[PDB]
């Protein structure tokens, strides 16, 4: 009967933004593995060095999570499928959508079934997994019906769309297109008939900022509870600096000369002469200069834990997070980043650039970069921006149709412009894409797990010397050995390890950058 509560509390709870596992699975990794943010601390997921302890919290926590929608989803069905429709479709793409951020992480693993209650969910294939994932986003689209219940009693529950059923199948559809642009190297005759159905499917896409899905903390004084950035940063005095990776992406590109009056807002310190004289005018607005001499630059990623905040590596000397202060104060209650339109431009941008489906790319690139400088409040500077034949030092420019030097393809501009729109709550679709394309242009880590990477190897166009994939949580081979052994056989090659290429790794590299 009170199937509302429990599944009011998977909104939150399946995205993981309570401040303690949230800390272990996005600062501390996803973060370190896109390169989007690096948390200046001597963490070993920097090395590659997985932490168990952290791997098993997240693994539990997001099966914990799917499963809390299962039962609400198996009550529903049996007591009114008709009635609660609106409801069940709901929890069907959000069941989905949670199960994303832990396939896409891990690989394969168990998907527990909503109808039958199983004793031991068993290890599925990622090819089984994603047959799923459109499978059931198809169906949840079409479940939806104006005569049965609104998804909750309270529209103020919805914390994403307030009961806006059209805008749930956007979203629905949105992650449809996600998920197919995922299968590009794996099978591009499902990749190309999913993208094709999302395209053209009548319940539409996020095709504007209404569209956009947010998830928004509680922000009320509860510990854990804000845009959690600000606790680790600011509260916990611990930078999150830009990495010296996304400098090369943003550095020169666009033309504009950086701008004027910027300033550290936690320390008041002023941008010291360390700076780009031409940078992308989002880079100012994401990242404030150094907290102690105000250096604006990137942080060189993955060196010994030992070497943490020492030399070149001192994080209060690097640039580090800014737009998590908004009027002089913490940013404590920013939503969560979950789907914006920019994502969907750039998916069909890069679809279109590789002649999967015939359309305008140029036009979708361009439609993503006005998205992007229209969501960090730079319009003004887009038209010069993609005008502009200023190349960063990955070797890419922004104008479209400037596509002549090493590192400056069409499909390197979607990416580069993709991984910026995302920066940085969109780091799990920055290591996926990563993972899948090689792109963008990312530098080798200093250090990496010996036991695992020849630290020698550091040859940029080489997707094997960025991580492929988190570790299974060791207590899988000791109280649940079977199915462990089966995920494992999954995986194959040299097993549960982080350089095991997922299914929809084949390890291909469109990097075309020369240094």
């Amino acid at each position: 009967n009170m199937n509302e509560p429990r599944l009011a509390s998977t909104l939150r709870g399946g995205l993981i933004i309570e401040g303690n596992v949230e800390q272990r699975l996005k600062p501390l990794q996803i973060d370190f593995y896109s390169q989007m943010t690096v948390d200046g601390g001597g963490w070993g997921t920097k090395n590659y060095i997985q932490d168990d302890e952290w791997n098993n919290l997240v693994w539990e926590e997001y099966l914990k999570q799917i499963a809390s929608i299962n039962i609400v989803i198996r009550s529903l069905t049996e007591k009114d499928k008709d009635a609660y429709a609106n409801t069940i479709a709901f929890a069907r793409i959000w069941r989905v959508y949670v199960h994303t951020l832990a396939a896409d992480k891990f690989g394969p693993m168990p998907f527990p079934a909503y109808e039958i209650v199983e004793a031991n969910p068993p290890y599925k294939s990622l090819k089984d997994i994603y047959d799923e994932y459109f499978r059931e986003l198809d169906a949840a689209i079409n479940g939806f019906n104006d005569s049965a219940q609104p998804i909750f009693s309270d529209a103020g529950i919805d914390l994403i769309y307030k009961n806006d059923v059209s805008k749930w199948k956007r979203f629905a559809n949105s992650l449809r297109l996600r998920l197919a642009v995922r299968l590009t190297e794996v099978d591009q005759e499902k990749c190309i008939a999913e993208a094709n159905a999302a395209i053209s499917s009548p319940a539409g896409l996020i095709s504007d900022k209404a569209d956009n899905a947010y998830m928004p903390p509680k922000a009320d004084g509860s510990w854990g509870q804000d845009y959690n950035y600000t606790m680790f940063q600011i509260t916990w005095s611990g930078p999150i600096c830009m990495s010296k990776s996304v400098e090369k992406l943003v550095t020169n590109i666009g033309g504009v000369a950086w701008p004027q009056g910027v300033v550290n807002q936690t320390s008041g310190v002023a941008v010291s002469s360390v700076h780009p004289e031409k940078v992308d005018p989002r880079a100012p607005k994401i990242f404030q200069p150094g907290i102690e001499n105000g250096d604006w630059k990137g942080l060189v990623y993955g060196p010994k834990a030992e070497e943490a905040n020492t030399g070149i590596y001192q994080s209060k000397q690097c640039a580090e997070l800014g737009f998590i202060i908004k009027d002089g104060y913490p940013y404590k209650s920013r939503p969560y980043d979950l789907f914006l339109s920019e994502e969907v431009h750039f998916l069909k941008a890069e679809l279109y650039a590789r002649g999967f489906i015939a359309g305008d790319a140029k036009s979708e690139y361009e439609a993503g970069v006005r998205a992007s400088f229209a969501t960090w409040g730079v319009t003004s500077e887009v038209d010069d921006y993609l005008t502009s034949t200023e190349k960063n030092e990955a070797g890419t420019s922004a104008r479209y149709d400037d596509q002549q030097g090493a590192g400056n393809t069409a499909l390197e501009k979607i990416i580069t412009q993709k991984y910026i729109a995302g920066i940085p709550d969109l780091a799990q679709e920055g290591w996926n894409d990563k993972r899948r394309l090689n792109l963008p242009r990312l530098d080798v880590a200093v250090y990496r797990d010996q036991a695992v990477y020849n630290n020698n190897d550091k040859d940029i166009l080489k997707s094997a010397n960025f991580i492929k994939r988190m570790r299974y949580p060791t207590k899988e081979s000791l109280i649940n050995a079977t199915e462990y052994e089966k995920g494992k056989s999954m995986l194959g090659g040299k097993g549960d390890i982080v350089s095991t290429p997922l299914w929809w790794d084949k390890n291909s590299n469109y990097c075309t950058s020369s240094k």
